């Protein structure tokens, strides 16, 4: 199943992803709380799975949202790094699963990451092609989930 | 406390940390395996925490054994990522210790790793000046369980 969403990650796609990933990627701290903060924003409801982190409305500022927001980055970072080798990739999204299945998150409350990341890469002028690529590695691990 | 022990974290140490990490780093998935091997097979008694993984003596060919190691790798990847900023590192550090703190690991039972990483790094002619300043960085994950 996980095996089969990689089967969609084709040439094209693989390289959208790294292109915009090369950017994306140089800035984990400022793009990192970017995508959580917008996640928050556009859909209030998934703070309740992040009681922890306190007060998420301090941003950056916020030594635990930072924490966790620089830390989410690594692990897409872990994605892109294992494209070339479905195999590598695989294992990679199902072991990632492991702690968000625990968490009782499913692949339909996960895919609203896709809004986020659409809007994050637009910021650095990467239009639908590239949102589009990044559903796609989305549905990787939703398969998972 | 944490914040003490990333003030250990000197200004050679730190780049014996960059310059070691330039070429371990280089292999995420050969160290990665290589690491979490030496540990089960110097400490077996750490093996009960890995239950999920199932068969770890099969090494490289199980799939669960070889999505965690890699994984690791990246974790490692962040810390000397925020080397340069002590309040980026200290977040990065504590979030990573959540789980483990979750799983009960002790501070003593983490620095168990400090023998495999010490092996790691002496299979490429890093000796112990290398060791010690990874001992170091350590220290800063013990601080925070
Ligand atoms: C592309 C998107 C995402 C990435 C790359 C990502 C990455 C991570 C990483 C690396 C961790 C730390 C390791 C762990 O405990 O699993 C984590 C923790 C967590 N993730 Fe995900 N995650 C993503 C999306 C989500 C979504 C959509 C939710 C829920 C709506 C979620 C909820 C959590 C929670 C609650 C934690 C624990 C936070 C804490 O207490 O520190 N994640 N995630
Ligand atoms: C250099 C040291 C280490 C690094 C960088 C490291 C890294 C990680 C990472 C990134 C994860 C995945 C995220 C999570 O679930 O928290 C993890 C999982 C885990 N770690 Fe650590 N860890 C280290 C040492 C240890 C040690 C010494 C133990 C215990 C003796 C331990 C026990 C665990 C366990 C049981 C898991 C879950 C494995 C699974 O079910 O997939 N870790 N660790």
């Amino acid at each position: 199943s996980v095996y089969d969403a990689a089967a969609q990650l084709t040439a094209d796609v693989k390289k959208d992803l790294r292109d915009s990933w090369k950017v994306i990627g140089s800035d984990k701290k400022g793009n990192g709380v970017a995508l959580a903060t917008t996640l928050f924003a556009d859909n209030q409801e998934t703070i309740g799975y992040f009681k922890r982190l306190g007060d998420v409305s301090q941003g950056m500022a916020n030594d635990k949202l930072r924490g966790h927001s620089i830390t989410l980055m690594y692990a897409l970072q872990n994605f892109i790094d294992q494209l070339d080798n479905p195999d590598d990739l695989v294992c990679v999204v199902e072991k990632f699963a492991v702690n968000h299945i625990t968490r009782k998150i499913s692949a339909a409350e996960f895919g609203k990451i896709n809004g986020p990341i659409k809007k994050v890469l637009a910021s650095k002028n990467f239009g639908d092609k590239y949102a589009n690529a990044w559903a796609k590695l989305v549905a990787v691990v939703q398969a998972a989930l």
